[PDB]
């Protein structure tokens, strides 16, 4: 049930790619008649096998309505992670195609669902470290799920954070000051990334309004080396992503509470759930 044979995983197309990992759409077809189920397969790009094993162990341990469902594994010396496939794809793919169909009420319900999924992940003592719209999957127009855990780490025992020893290519434009200045990741650091994801969601994932595009227009291009320093300085000055068009004051105030410079001053996911639900009538 949880073991998928590689020869029967018929490649269809790519769903997404990282630096060292890729997610592909496959049809698991053991009958050879093309009636098999479509699944999302995460593997290693052409090791790092230990990190995919950790991700598998994390996802197998998560059971929640707003978290992509683990289905099993496929072995090669190598390993692949098998997950349910959500045909509507990420919010980055879905929102620009459905701008007219999705109103503020629906966006706020997605924000509650992501916070519920994140609060559940935090209760398991994990930090996601990669919360962005590209990682939020659309199950239906009424439901979303957190769909990738490639950077997820277990919080160091009796500590409030995880210290990254690598961070090779990480989503710096979604990162809190403590991640950028000290490589320390708190549950509060995910709260900051959430505020950035909420900003993406409210702009319908418009590429011109993306966190990278906006910050590249605020700071200016330098590439690779000085980007993080110039981002830290911009954040120290009190500059934040602006209020999206048609975002009400009440929603922006919640978003701004995700963006307090100090981790201890930020709102929690439980407070965000209650705050958004109070706006839903
Ligand atoms: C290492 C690559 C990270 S990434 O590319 O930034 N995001 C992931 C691609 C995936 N995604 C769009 C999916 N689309 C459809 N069904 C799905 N099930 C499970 C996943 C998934 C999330």
């Amino acid at each position: 049930p949880t073991h998928f044979e590689k020869r029967f995983l018929k490649r269809i197309r790519d769903l997404g790619e990282g630096h060292f990992g890729k997610v592909e759409l496959c049809r698991y077809d053991p009958e050879g008649d093309n009636t098999g189920e479509q699944v999302a397969v995460k593997s290693l790009k052409p090791n790092h096998i230990a990190d995919l094993k950790k991700e598998i162990e994390i996802l197998r341990n998560l059971y929640h309505e707003n978290i992509v469902k683990y289905k099993g594994i496929c072995t090669e010396n190598g390993i692949k992670l098998i997950m349910e496939f959500l045909p509507s794809g990420s919010l980055k793919e879905y929102l620009p195609k459905n701008k007219n169909k999705i109103n503020l009420k629906q966006q706020l319900k997605y924000a509650v669902q992501i916070c519920k999924g994140m609060d559940y992940l935090g209760s398991r003592q994990y930090v996601h470290r990669d919360l962005a719209a590209r990682n939020v999957l659309v199950e239906s127009e009424h439901q979303v799920k957190i769909g990738d855990f490639g950077l997820t780490k277990a919080i160091e025992t009796d500590k409030e954070y995880y210290t990254v020893k690598d961070d090779r290519d990480s989503p710096v434009f979604w990162y809190a000051p403590e991640c950028l200045m000290q490589s320390k990741f708190y549950i509060a650091s995910d709260v900051w990334s959430f505020g950035v994801t909420l900003h993406e969601l409210l702009t319908y994932c418009d590429s011109d309004s993306s966190p990278m595009a906006l910050f590249l227009k605020m700071i200016g291009p330098t590439h690779g080396q000085m980007t993080v320093t110039r981002l830290v300085n911009t954040l120290k000055e009190g500059k934040r992503l602006p209020c999206p068009p048609n975002c009400p004051d009440e929603v922006y105030q919640l978003m701004r509470k995700c963006w307090e410079f100090q981790p201890s001053n930020r709102t929690s996911f439980q407070n965000l759930i209650e705050g958004f639900e109070a706006l839903l009538k």
